[PDB]
């Protein structure tokens, strides 16, 4: 008793606007570190009916049968994810329910350490994650600081982990937790260092690689799986899946964390999975574990290398100086402009970039950086020869906001009114768009 | 950089499954009562381009931009949802970003009373949800329970809510939240009680309409948002949206609680929202609205009184002697056999259903009903003369299953041995395949 004209017909207001949004993919350069592009075949998944089924519990174990075909796909995935990141079935598992990053981080919190439980993360203004226990002194922000005890450790002047303040933090606090794997981080990590801070405090190891995934699965950077309890991922960033996360945890290092873990994702926290989303992590999953991901990958952190060194060569300032992955930190103080200001100013050239803190930073609002990076152009075909262009935009984009600022005043209400109309933009907007448009799109 | 490769050709494996599952549901008389089938245009948005985004924050309040589609997606969601809950959207606010109705209710629950708050909600074993408080004696089993502190309330004998006990407990107990609203509950609710019950005490009304949203919109049932200050639904079941939540909120009874219950879902609980879910409700809650969909609920219910009906005049006994809704706990005590096993027996015949709990029942192991509804189906374009057919399948699955435990023994995998092969449940599953294979599929 249903309607089942096209979308087009049935809803033309909103086929408009997804239509239009297409285009505006179509016609970006993207430069969120956090954002990639799926296939179609992984948007069939979750397009697909097989997320018409409730099927609460774990394979084998659910609460209603029906759940024949569900089983195995539940099952797939968890084959998958464990081949694809080169860890023994039998040493690891993984949880492939969890509805997004911060819900398996959550999840994945709870199950090790519990309500009040005491938990160790980067601050956000130096790279961490708002799940890795973030607060404010005014707000607990996230959860993770409220449900939980937790404090935060930042990095160096020059942008890099201080592995002795973490020390210093987590002898004389004494966490359960210490969370490694970061949202807006340029440069490897010391895991094993982590391994050793975290023994000589009884702490779990918790990794977040969500940024760097496909370079841990693909053994171009440091392997977490080494050193670490728990290790979380989301999967619809550099590992080009579908927007889901995946928990995986060592159960030689801690056997009965399987239990543990499995009942923090359900029924803890969530209720039936999203199997559609498990569909697809499965077709991504697939893709993975080929060497012509492999070959992805390499490109990615080719064009990063690329990108950050075409970007020193125009006398424009890195964090870190530069980068081991797929994301470089801008810093914009020579310039005395900010990062919102530049996003402001990418925005209306079609280009996708967020502002961002930097290690002198004070606040959240008025950050004096943007953080760029290489997964969703290096997905439209791009390559080497290709960031010496994206650099010059950048390049002609910090100028332009230069003299905005000059004409219009350091308030960002201002700044704005300078901003539409303006023959350089429109000039700029203009290249990005046909350089963009013209470029391989899934 | 990518392979455009259609799911049939990139991942033979997993494509034949969805096939499968495809299959199943075809040939399947489908009576969970939380299930339905979405259309191909909500299936088209699920797997649309516009979950590339990452769009944390809040419409025209984003951390990036190039969410100017977006803004508009998301804001034709809250537009269209408001709408239908026939709610003034100065009177009323809506947060379209929760990813499944237990996220929602954890989600809207901390707004509103935060960390080791209490809140009062229905026992499982009652009909009450998990994310109402769930604990048992040896855990507590939600994190509704644990992260809060939480009392559960019992129906009677009867299997009504005895209201009477609900303020002897929040009068003694005094929480600052009470839960209406339950999973498998058969009867309207009456919530102006609710209401002048939190009022002596002071206590938020949370109204959870996720099995009977529907009826609600479409004006069949009692309306909780004339008592309640938070009201959320999941929009996967009655509704047949995609899989989702809304969290709805009085900002005239609560000002204020915007920002609250906004600030919940994100940052403190979420990371980026799913805008194919966003997209997807919007699709569906247009055609909420329609005078066509009011033809489907009305004709839910009449199908769901036509199956109490037929199974009355079978001798089997209905927890409540009937329904106000779509769905029907029967009671199969006169038997002698447990859900579990009538379960089993039907998922053999190709009968989806599930082992609930009753008013005597004092375990959540061997249950001693089964929860079935109508949504479903009527969606397959299922008539109330219709409904004999099916009372009558479930009668005779009720008779091979006492037959079976006579014959093979009260244990479990014992009951299970017998089940397949059997003769009688090969001709009464080809007999299902039959009458459902051939009935409308979206
Ligand atoms: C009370 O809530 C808050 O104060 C905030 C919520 C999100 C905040 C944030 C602000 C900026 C800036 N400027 C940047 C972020 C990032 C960006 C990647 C977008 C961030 C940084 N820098 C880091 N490190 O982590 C993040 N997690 N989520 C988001 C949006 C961010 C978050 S601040
Ligand atoms: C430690 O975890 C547990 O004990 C349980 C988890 C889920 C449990 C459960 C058991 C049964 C049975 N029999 C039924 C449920 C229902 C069913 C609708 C499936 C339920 C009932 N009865 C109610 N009312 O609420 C529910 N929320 N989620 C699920 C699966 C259920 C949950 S018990
Ligand atoms: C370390 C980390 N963990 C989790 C998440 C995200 O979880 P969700 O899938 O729930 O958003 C992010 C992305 N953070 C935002 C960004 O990089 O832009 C992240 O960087
Ligand atoms: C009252 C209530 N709230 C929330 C949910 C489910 O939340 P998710 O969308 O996160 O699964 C249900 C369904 N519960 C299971 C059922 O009826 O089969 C429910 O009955
Ligand atoms: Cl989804």
């Amino acid at each position: 008793m249903f309607n089942n004209e096209p979308l087009e017909q049935i809803d033309k207001e909103l086929h408009d606007i997804l239509a239009d949004e297409e285009k505006r993919q179509r016609e970006t350069i993207n430069l969120i570190a956090s954002e990639n592009l799926t296939n179609g075949a992984v948007r069939e998944c979750l397009g697909n009916r097989v997320s018409n089924k409730y099927s609460e519990g774990y394979p084998k174990k659910r609460y209603y049968g029906g759940n024949d075909f569900i089983d195995k796909i539940e099952e797939l995935c968890q084959k998958r994810a464990l081949e694809a990141f080169n860890v023994s079935d039998e040493e690891w598992g993984v949880n492939v329910q969890p509805l997004s990053g911060s819900a398996a981080n959550v999840q994945a919190l709870y199950a090790l350490v519990g309500v009040k439980g005491k938990i160790m993360g980067m601050h956000l203004c130096s790279g961490g994650h708002l799940t890795h226990g973030f607060f404010d002194e005014k707000k607990k922000v996230s959860i993770t600081s409220d449900m939980f005890e937790s404090k935060l450790y930042k990095c160096n002047s020059q942008g890099y982990v201080d592995l002795d303040a973490v020390r210093e933090m987590a002898l004389s606090f004494k966490p359960k937790v210490i969370i490694c794997g970061y949202t807006s981080y340029p440069r490897d990590i010391d895991y094993q260092q982590f391994r050793q801070i975290c023994d000589e405090v009884n702490a779990y190891l918790f990794a977040d690689i969500s940024h760097i995934s496909s370079f841990v699965a693909c053994n171009i950077l440091n392997n977490p799986f080494l050193h670490a309890d728990v290790v979380t991922t989301t999967t619809h960033k550099i590992l080009r899946g579908p927007r889901s996360a995946l928990i995986f945890f060592n159960k030689k290092r801690n056997p009965g964390i399987e239990q543990k873990i499995n009942s923090a994702v359900f029924p803890s926290f969530q209720g039936g999975p999203h199997n559609n989303k498990i569909a697809a992590v499965a077709c991504q999953l697939k893709e993975v574990h080929s060497p012509a991901f492999k070959e992805y990958t390499q490109q990615v952190l080719l064009n990063s290398k690329a990108l950050a060194k075409a970007l020193i060569s125009k006398q424009i300032d890195l964090v870190t100086n530069g980068t081991d992955n797929h994301l470089i930190v801008v810093d914009l103080r020579k310039f005395s402009i900010t990062g919102s200001k530049l996003q402001e100013t990418c925005n209306a050239i079609n280009v996708s970039l967020n502002k961002n803190t930097i290690p002198s930073d004070v606040d959240c609002v008025s950050p004096s950086g943007v953080r760029i990076g290489t997964p969703a152009m290096t997905t439209r075909g791009a390559k080497e020869k290709d960031m010496e262009f994206i650099a010059d935009v950048l390049a002609r984009a910090i100028k332009i906001t230069v003299d905005l600022q000059e004409q219009y005043g350091k308030k960002l209400v201002d700044f704005k009114k300078g901003l539409p109309g303006n023959a350089q933009l429109q000039q700029l907007k203009q290249e990005v768009v046909t350089w963009a448009g013209a470029l391989p799109f899934p």
